[PDB]
């Protein structure tokens, strides 16, 4: 009855329960994929993504939000697939995922033709499937704030003015990208609260963290296992601070893991190590069970109501 | 047999004929394909590519080499298709079509793996067929060579020497990025002679031209009818004073043609200012006419169209 789930009847944001809100079933380049696609193994991939979301689900997670959208190789029938071998609930996405410029495609193309393409996707539905799109995705990084970028993100603005459908995005949190994003946004009419800002948990720099949560928006703590990064106990050490600090009601966690798609850049990283450490770590240091579902429950369906 | 050719048995390069050298079926993003299929209809794709090919083929034009590689939409199946309803020897191509930086994938991957992905094409077969690539198109423009763009640069030269087959570039005319290719190959041990620096017919500077081709390489003349990068009759003048200046056997003449494009600019939609009299077909219309009341004789226009593309190819 409001979110879109691919591969099942939508849901009112009270049934979402508790959600890993960024992680990846599987990514590629598209034009890789496309001209060599001996690089792939599509039936690896699969049981990887299975065998992934399955232990999620022993863990007790109800929904993931899967943020893989053009530029990332969303691929809606292999999400229907893996949705059909779980019983997930999945929710899709759409948007644009470049760091510098546009596919040439849009050269001379209007933000409001952008727009139209997320637009589609969230009312007709995903790749001529009639899964919808719950959200919209877009990116920056080291190369800052392009005119791409921009447009990108004015057209993300468009259609949650339109849809109603909140926005997902991938910062590097170290530049300054996220504040620039949530700022672009709001500027355009985006109400703070419909934005989660991507890879804070980055940074320790808890300052500027703060400096986005008070502006209303989500602060993702989304890259948990990705050492290089940030290490675990890092991570766990900012997110034990912003809570005692008052900042729940802002916190998104999860792992950016990719199912499918590393002993010293990522030697834990999975879809379940924020239960197998973080989780029992802020239980040690007083965080009480209410503060959980708060974060994991409580915060998305915020997100999509 | 020396040049494959989709849909049909190798040809010795001897046997190519009249040949348009740089003209494409269809391009796209791949990745905006993928996303947004509402976008495309690839009946019309199909039927104005036929149309383009066969009245190419009643102009005499035997051959059409196709350089969509990746970034541009290279499709196998789509060419097979358009190969099997004009009996066209069409060659297609292997390489990587950038400005800035590589994919993803390529992340941390070296310059040998970006060959093999060439290599794989050129001697396994494209996309999973055995139509394989006859050459390596790489590309550089306005953002001049990125380390990336050097990358692509690098792995065409070890498939050429590796394979034997041919390098087309796109360059950008303007700002020395074909001088910097040739430079680059030629360093690695490619033959000059295998390499045809792209779209230098967008520039009227005549001296540039003549310094790649003093060099040894062959120059492309290949944007007819995108009178955005330069009027017909500007590259009519240029090419007619290279081939007076004794320049025939490196010249290699085509229109660019993309018998369908995705790109919003769409050089020809309620927009043919850019591009007005852009086809398949114009040099049989303006340019070969022109050259032919100018004093260039029926064996000058057979090395431009015939010898110089049985060269590149051997
Ligand atoms: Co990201
Ligand atoms: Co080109
Ligand atoms: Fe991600
Ligand atoms: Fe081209």
């Amino acid at each position: 009855m409001r979110i879109p789930l691919v591969g099942k009847d939508s849901i009112e944001s009270k049934d979402i329960g508790f959600t890993l809100i960024h992680e990846h079933l599987r990514v590629f380049s598209e034009a890789v994929r496309q001209q060599w696609p001996h690089l792939y193994n599509e039936d690896e991939e699969f049981r990887n993504a299975v065998n992934e979301v399955k232990r999620a689900m022993q863990f007790g997670v109800k929904t993931i939000v899967d943020p893989t959208v053009m530029g990332l190789g969303r691929d809606i029938r292999f999400m229907e697939k893996v949705v059909k071998a779980t019983g997930i609930n999945l929710v899709a996405g759409t948007g644009i995922y470049i760091y510098i410029d546009l596919p040439f495609y849009f050269l001379n193309r209007s933000i409001d033709e952008i727009a139209d393409l997320f637009i589609h996707d969230i009312k007709e539905g995903i790749q001529g499937t009639l899964n919808k799109a719950g959200f919209v995705k877009i990116a920056a990084d080291e190369p800052g704030i392009t005119k791409d970028v921009e447009k990108v993100i004015r057209a993300a603005a468009i259609a949650n003015k339109e849809t109603k459908v909140p926005i997902i995005t991938h910062s590097n949190a170290h530049n300054n990208t996220g504040l620039e994003q949530q700022r672009i946004l709001t500027e355009e009419g985006v109400d703070p609260g419909k934005i989660l800002i991507g890879h804070l948990g980055d940074t320790d720099n808890i300052d500027y963290i703060k400096k986005i949560a008070d502006k209303g928006s989500f602060i993702g703590l989304d890259r948990y296992g990705l050492d290089l990064f940030l290490p675990v106990d890092k991570r766990n050490e900012t997110t034990l601070r912003l809570i005692k600090d008052g900042y729940s009601d802002k916190i998104m966690i999860s792992h950016d893991y990719l199912c499918t798609f590393k002993p010293k850049l990522a030697p834990r990283w999975s879809i379940t190590l924020i239960f197998e450490d973080t989780i029992p770590f802020l239980k040690r240091n007083g965080v009480n069970e209410e503060v959980i579902a708060t974060i994991f429950k409580e915060n998305p369906k915020k997100f999509f109501s």
